[PDB]
DNA sequence: ATTATGACGCT
DNA sequence: AGCGTCATG
């Protein structure tokens, strides 16, 4: 009754750039704009591997993780942009720098959590309180929500998409109680007004379009963001959760798209996230552990407490390269050359990070994969990172991994290495 | 021979 | 610490 908390205490948004690497390339090269186009890494093997796809190209069935030659079978007119190559490897600096552009704009509106290169969570609770104080009880005009969908509406007693969007928005705004400054639905609505403004600012100042979700917590905001892409935002109210979850496959919720979600489905014999409500918190903890069980019990009712962390910068700076099939590194000279290439990219990025952000990394993590290991990482080992010097870092990494060489010969490396990864971690202020 | 990242949990 | 899981541009 009155004591069951409803998880409506915060307003949280998730902003996600649409097809981000494609947009970065389309800004640079106007010939790619409003075209089926994709971004690829490398070229020789099957035309390169696609990592980002414009919505025009998605209409033909082009997806990430598809080889460009195969995508061209689906979409003969597909345009491609290649990721930069430096020191023999893909270099993602252009997209990291574009990400910083966007994150700095978002940070003007609220403190953000950088969830990935192209997405950030926003805690809007305080900004919403402020805007409500300025509103003085004035209703919210639909004109202030020109790209907002209200999930679950319209409902009840036109055949165009924008018409449906506006009917739903109208139903939502008509049912709104604008004099209660503590109404969660009103708070979400003002949150959506702010996110319209943030998305307008991102597009004006960068050229980049994004989608967003507005709800009461991170998981619902992420889910909402995905409901209407691209270039749109979606409000998921607490009240919309029972219907939304009643047909929502468990794998769609962040953290349940892998083994844990599969085990929820198999152990409980259910398919949809709403079906979780029929289990006690202790039942879910018995199957999935204390933490997961409590999380699932609350999440299937729309409630989640994970805070938006005040963190706009990545916690690690890493450099990785796979050496698949026949390109696996089989000589010590080879291993040392590539460790050096990775370490030189790492040094460049670290020195820039130190100048920009007033911090220094203090641990170097070295990870490798050996031929025939099913796992993505075969071995992970840390050592001290005391100097931003590529030759030192690569010599230290070699010292850390050199006992992996099974070869009786010092010149040969066996089993050959199919992946090298250098990562700088544990930053301290400087 | 989907690749290059990045965050976080477990023990 | 080192390993596994989840996300996926
Ligand atoms: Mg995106
Ligand atoms: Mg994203
Ligand atoms: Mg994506």
């Amino acid at each position: 009754g009155p004591h069951m908390a409803t998880g409506q205490d915060r307003v949280v948004a998730l902003v996600d750039m649409d097809c981000f690497f494609v947009q970065v390339e389309q800004r640079q090269n106007p010939h790619l704009r409003n075209k089926p186009c994709a971004v690829v890494q490398y070229k020789s093997w099957k035309g390169g591997g696609i990592i980002a796809v414009s919505y025009e190209a998605r209409a033909f069935g082009v997806t990430r993780s598809m080889w460009a030659d195969d995508a061209k079978k689906l979409c003969p007119d597909l345009l491609l942009a290649q990721v930069r190559e430096s020191r023999g490897k893909a270099n993602l600096t252009k997209y990291r720098e574009a990400s910083v552009e966007v994150m700095e704009i978002m940070s003007r509106f609220a403190v953000i959590e950088r969830a990935s290169i192209d997405e950030a969570y926003v805690d809007l609770t305080s900004a919403v309180q402020e805007r409500l104080q300025k509103l003085q009880g004035q209703p919210i005009s639909a004109d202030l929500l020109p790209s907002t969908y209200i999930e679950g509406l319209p409902q009840g007693p036109t055949v165009q998409k924008e018409g449906m969007r506006k009917q739903g928005l109208f139903q939502w705004l008509d049912s709104l109680q604008i004099d209660n400054l503590t109404s969660p639905d009103l708070q979400l609505t003002v949150g959506a007004v702010i996110v319209e403004e943030m998305r307008a600012a991102i597009e004006r100042e960068t050229g980049f379009q994004c989608s967003a979700g507005i709800s009461h917590n991170k998981v619902l905001a992420k889910l909402a963001c995905g409901l209407n892409k691209p270039n749109r935002q979606t409000l998921v109210s607490h009240g919309s959760v029972p219907q939304l979850f009643s047909q929502m496959p468990i794998r769609k919720i962040r953290s349940l798209g892998g083994k844990l979600g599969a085990s929820v489905i198999e152990i409980l014999g259910i398919e949809y996230m709403g079906e979780l409500t029929q289990f006690t918190e202790s039942q879910l903890q018995s199957h999935f552990g204390e933490k997961n069980g409590s999380w699932l019990y609350a999440m299937c009712r729309g409630i989640e407490h994970d805070p938006v962390k005040p963190r706009q910068l990545p916690k690690t700076i890493g450099c990785s390269k796979n050496f698949p099939g026949k390109t696996a590194l089989a000589t010590r000279e080879q291993v040392q050359w590539w460790l050096l290439q990775l370490a030189q990219e790492l040094e460049e990025r670290l020195t820039k990070d130190r100048n920009d952000n007033d911090r220094v990394a203090t641990q170097l993590v070295v990870s490798i994969r050996v031929q025939g290991d099913k796992r993505l990482s075969s071995l992970r080992r840390c050592c001290a990172l005391t100097r931003y010097d590529a030759h030192k870092m690569s010599h230290d990494a070699f010292t850390v991994i050199k006992n992996c060489n099974t070869s009786g010969i010092q010149t040969e490396w066996s089993p050959p290495l199919t992946m090298l990864f250098l990562c700088a971690t544990k930053f301290s202020a400087s």
